C-alpha cells in the first residue's frame, strides 16, 4: 500500500521534478522537521543487537552522507532507523566540488556522487549535537545510538591531525566514530588505507580517543572501500587486530563501473552506490570477517534495499547494516520494509534473532 505509493508515484515525481542534490536537500529538510508518516513498524526483540558497547533496537542504520551536518538526526530515528550515522564532517567548513555532483542511474537503481566532503565543519556540528546531547544520551540508552563519521579537509597538510581534531571535538558526542579513509572524491585519501599510513593514522586516532573521559569515549571504526586489493584487505585486517580497532564499516562507494550499467550517466566521475555495489560490498564483508576471525564487528553497507539484502550481509559477517541509496528510489517506507522482511527471513531460516545470523555463512 504505502510503500507502493512512494516507490511508483511520489519518488518518481520528487526525482522527476528536482535535480538529485535539490531533492536530497528537501528530504533533509522534511526529515528534520519530522514530516514523515510517524512510522508504524514496531521493532521485534529478534532485531535487537548488542555490539560496539551498545544496544541497537534494530540493525538498520542510515549510512553517512544523508545527514552530513547532523541536522536530521531525530527525524531519522522517527523514520525507523536503529542507529544514525552523521557526516562525513571535516575540521574546517568547506564547499565540496562544483555542481552537478550527484547523478541518478534509475535503470540501475544506482547513484554516482562526487560531493567531495561538502561540510559545515566540526564547530557547527559540535554545537548542533550539544543542543540535543542529553536527548541523544536517552536515545542511546533506549537502543538508538549515534555515529559520527570524520573526514579531512581538501587542503589539509596532515591527514592524521584532521582526524585527531575530529576525535577531540565530536568524539565526546558520539557513540562511535568512523575514520573515513575510503571516499573516492578526495585526492590521496584512499592511500590512507595502505599498511604503514593506516597504522600511523589509527595509532594517533586511538590515542586521542583513549584520552577522552570514560563516558565520552566512543568506539572507533574504519570505513573501507570496496575497491581494495587482496593485499590491502590483508593489511587492514592486520592493523585492525594489532591496534584493537573496534570495528569496520564495509563498504564505501565504488570507483568501479560494473559491466551492465545502463544509466546514461554511468561514465560520470565519482563513487557508485546502490544495487550495482551490493554484492561487491557483501563479498568485501565476507572477506573482512574471515580475515578478522569474526572478532571485529562489521557494519555492512552498499546496495541494501530489502530484507534479503540485509540478511545476506549479516550472514556474511555484518552485525549491523546501513542504507542510503535505496531511499532515492523507495523513499522512507523502505526502512520498515527492510526490517519486516528481515524478521520474516530470520524466522524462515530458523534463527532466533539477528545475533544468531551474524556470520552464519562461515559456520
Ligand atoms: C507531498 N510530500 C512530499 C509530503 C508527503 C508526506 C511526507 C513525505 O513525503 N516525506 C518525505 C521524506 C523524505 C523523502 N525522501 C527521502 S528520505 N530521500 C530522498 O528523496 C533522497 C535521498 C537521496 C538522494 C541522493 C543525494 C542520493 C540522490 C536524493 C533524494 C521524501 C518524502
Ligand atoms: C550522495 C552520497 C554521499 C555520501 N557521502 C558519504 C560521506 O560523506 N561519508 C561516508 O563515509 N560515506 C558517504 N557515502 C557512502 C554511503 O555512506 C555508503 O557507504 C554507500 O553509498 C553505499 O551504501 P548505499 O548503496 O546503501 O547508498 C555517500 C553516499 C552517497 C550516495
Ligand atoms: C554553516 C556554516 C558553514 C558552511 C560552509 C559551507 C558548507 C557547504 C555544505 C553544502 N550544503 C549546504 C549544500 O550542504
Ligand atoms: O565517503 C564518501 C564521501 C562522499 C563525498 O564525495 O563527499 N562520497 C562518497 O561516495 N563517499
Ligand atoms: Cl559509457
Amino acid at each position: 500500500g504505502d510503500e507502493r505509493f512512494y516507490a511508483e508515484h511520489l519518488m518518481p515525481t520528487l526525482q522527476g521534478l528536482l535535480d538529485p542534490e535539490s531533492a536530497h536537500r528537501l528530504a533533509v529538510r522534511f526529515t528534520s522537521l519530522g514530516l514523515l508518516p510517524r512510522a508504524r513498524f514496531q521493532d521485534s526483540d529478534m532485531l535487537e543487537v548488542r555490539v560496539l558497547g551498545h544496544k541497537f533496537r534494530n540493525p538498520v542504520g542510515i549510512a553517512a552522507g544523508f545527514d552530513k551536518h547532523g541536522e536530521a538526526v531525530d527525524g531519522l530515528y522517527k523514520m525507523g532507523f536503529g542507529f544514525v550515522e552523521i557526516g562525513s564532517v571535516t575540521p574546517k567548513p568547506q564547499e565540496g566540488n562544483p555542481r552537478p555532483r550527484v547523478f541518478r542511474l534509475p535503470e540501475d537503481q544506482a547513484v554516482i556522487n562526487r560531493y567531495g566532503f561538502n561540510s559545515h565543519g566540526l564547530s557547527v556540528v559540535e554545537h548542533r549535537l550539544r543542543a540535543r546531547q542529553q536527548k541523544q544520551a536517552k536515545l542511546t540508552e533506549d537502543g538508538l545510538p549515534l555515529g559520527v563519521n570524520l573526514g579531512k579537509n581538501k587542503t589539509s597538510v596532515d591527514a592524521a591531525e584532521d582526524y585527531a581534531e575530529g576525535v577531540r571535538v565530536l568524539g565526546p558526542l558520539a557513540d562511535y566514530l568512523v575514520v573515513n579513509v575510503s571516499s573516492p572524491n578526495t585526492a590521496g585519501l584512499r592511500s590512507l588505507q595502505g599498511k604503514a599510513e593506516l597504522r600511523r593514522l589509527l595509532t594517533k586516532v586511538l590515542q586521542e580517543r583513549d584520552g577522552l573521559r570514560r563516558v565520552h569515549r566512543p568506539a572507533v571504526l574504519v570505513k573501507i572501500a570496496p575497491d581494495l586489493t587482496s593485499q590491502d584487505k590483508e593489511d587492514i585486517a592486520s592493523v585492525v587486530k594489532e591496534l584493537g580497532i573496534d570495528g569496520l564499516i564495509v563498504t564505501n562507494t565504488t570507483v568501479s563501473r560494473p559491466a551492465g550499467l545502463q544509466g546514461a550517466l554511468r561514465s560520470e566521475t565519482g563513487g557508485l552506490s546502490g544495487k550495482p555495489l551490493r554484492d561487491l560490498s557483501t563479498q568485501t564483508i565476507r572477506e573482512m570477517y574471515a580475515l578478522t576471525q569474526g572478532r571485529v564487528p562489521i557494519i555492512g553497507v552498499g546496495g541494501v534495499s530489502s530484507g534479503q539484502d540485509a540478511l545476506e550481509k549479516i550472514r556474511a559477517g555484518a552485525s549491523l547494516v546501513q542504507l542510503y541509496t535505496a531511499l532515492t528510489f523507495w523513499g522512507p517506507p523502505v526502512v520498515g520494509k527492510v526490517k519486516r522482511e528481515l524478521e520474516a527471513l530470520l524466522k524462515e531460516q530458523g534463527f532466533g534473532g539477528v545475533t544468531d545470523a551474524i556470520g552464519a555463512d562461515h559456520r
